[PDB]
């Protein structure tokens, strides 16, 4: 519980990233004076709130990889704030909106590449996201991605899932499996269904999924048996990828262990192809 921050070395702006009834994410510096995130709760809120945003601070401080918006710390002051690392380039999605033609499919593998890995490395950890989606992924720049929003984030312990109660809102049906939605189970394989809609949200450009569908729209559609179509332009091993993603029985579907090395694998070789280039993570 070292990861208290003092108030002084936080510069907040007056500019917000993003926002929400938690309350709001804004941009500042911290102390040389390294650029951050700040998540301030709400003026008005209540020790349950208090305590999530704190069990977040919690996951994020035992996570340490590339692929994974870091925590610089937790400072109380005016407010609960949640300190971490900024990623100027924002969300994924508003990101690749018409930009087909400045982003190549080898740009955006590139970045689902390093999305599963960060994945991969949460399994390991055992811990479950559950929010995985192209709006929370955060680019630093364009080669260089990471997943951010552990506010819905859960140990696992030994078990390989766990039921979650259920709060007040609506949940992001287009980006839960089957038996999230029919049980409210939710595991790491949960988290590999939303990865594959996060692959479509990108190779696809920033579009919606299930666009012109809403509530039991979904569902009665992914129970017969379909699916999103393939993006146009997506490589076909692409496609098959986030298509296995989305394997209905649960144990039939792929873990990130070997999500990963398959986007690898598909990423390798779109690059292999490209000319010029760009540095690691840069």
């Amino acid at each position: 519980k070292k990861l208290f921050l003092k108030r002084d070395n936080l510069l907040i702006a007056d500019i917000e990233l993003g926002c929400g009834n938690f309350g709001s994410v804004r941009q500042g510096v911290y102390r040389k004076q390294i650029d951050v995130a700040i998540k301030v709760l709400k003026q008005g809120t209540e020790k349950a709130d208090t305590e999530e945003m704190m069990r977040e601070a919690q996951i994020m401080h035992q996570l340490d990889n590339p692929y994974i918006v870091r925590l610089i710390g937790v400072c109380q002051a005016e407010a609960l704030m949640l300190v971490m690392e900024m990623a100027g380039g924002g969300p994924l999605h508003k990101f690749l909106v018409g930009k087909r033609e400045e982003i190549p499919v080898s740009n955006v593998a590139e970045l689902l590449h390093q999305v599963s890995m960060g994945m991969k490395y949460l399994e390991e950890k055992n811990f479950v996201h559950r929010d995985l989606a192209a709006r929370n992924v955060l680019l630093v720049n364009r080669h260089y991605a990471k997943i951010s929003d552990f506010g819905l984030s859960k140990a696992l312990g030994a078990d390989d899932s766990y039921y979650t109660a259920r709060s007040a809102g609506k949940w992001p049906l287009k980006w839960y499996a089957p038996e999230c939605i029919n049980f409210r189970k939710f595991s790491s394989r949960s988290d590999v269904w939303s990865y594959g809609v996060t692959m479509w949200e990108a190779l696809s450009y920033g579009q919606k999924p299930y666009k012109k569908m809403k509530g039991p729209e979904v569902m009665a559609f992914i129970e017969q048996g379909k699916r999103m179509e393939c993006p146009p332009e997506c490589p076909p091993e692409l496609y098959a990828l986030m298509s296995d993603c989305w394997i209905y029985k649960w144990e039939d579907r792929p873990d990130f262990l070997t999500v990963e090395q398959r986007m690898r694998a598909c990423y390798y070789s779109l690059a292999s192809k490209v000319e010029g280039h760009h540095h690691h993570h840069h």
